[PDB]
């Protein structure tokens, strides 16, 4: 029932708050999502001023329920089946040589409105990094988030790696680790192994003159035939 949610477009409101390394911050977006395609459309503004890290680093944290399931797939979407009550998502997402983040949201209807909200923090990382250095490119992130269902906790958990190109020509590895589990009390599906298909493509709007970040992201699910 919950997938029904997801037949049309979906006004999506984002809003995260950080502290990397007692660097604080806020990020909001707004957007819209069809998972008929699995297509987001979001834009994110910084509300706090200068972003103290690269944003590529912040989109995976910045709502998988809009990943296109495939007819075939369609009893392997959890994501769907918690809602309207909503499901909360942690990671910890470990760069390589540096520090990690560690994140709780909570995604759930509000209304018409899929909403993210979500705690950052980061620890442990180099002032001259990486990530605080501000040394990684704007451009795109592509990479497949590998789930398993997690039976005991009545959710899946994931993992995956995101590849950030560095500017002088190398990579910055981000390990994730992921958990979801249901909010609410309703039955919810427990998937088969899978994948989710993601790509993200970055960019800016010319008249914006705040610290923001525009993405037009598609998310498949594959795996399974």
């Amino acid at each position: 029932k919950g997938e029904e949610l997801f037949t049309g477009v979906v006004p999506i409101l984002v809003e995260l708050d950080g502290d990397v390394n007692g660097h604080k911050f806020s990020v909001s977006g707004e957007g819209e999502g069809d998972a008929t395609y699995g297509k987001l459309t979001l834009k994110f503004i910084c509300t706090t001023g200068k972003l103290p890290v690269p944003w590529p680093t912040l989109v995976t944290t910045l709502v998988q329920c809009f990943a296109r399931y495939p007819d075939h797939m369609k009893q392997h979407d959890f994501f769907k089946s918690a809602m309207p009550e909503g499901y909360v998502q942690e990671r910890t997402i470990f760069f390589k040589d540096d520090g990690n983040y560690k994140t709780r949201a909570e995604v759930k209807f509000e209304g018409d409105t899929l909403v993210n909200r979500i705690e950052l923090k980061g620890i442990d990382f180099k002032e001259d990094g990486n990530i605080l250095g501000h040394k990684l490119e704007y451009n795109a992130i592509s990479d497949n988030v590998y789930i398993t269902a997690d039976k005991q906790k009545n959710g899946i958990k994931a993992n995956f790696k995101i590849r950030h190109n560095i500017e002088d020509g190398g990579v910055q590895l981000a390990d994730h680790y992921q958990q979801n589990t249901p909010i609410g009390d309703g039955p919810v599906l427990l998937p088969d192994n899978h994948y989710l298909s993601t790509q993200s493509a970055l960019s800016k709007d010319p008249n914006e003159k705040r610290d923001h970040m525009v993405l037009l992201e598609f998310v498949t699910a594959a795996g399974i035939t």
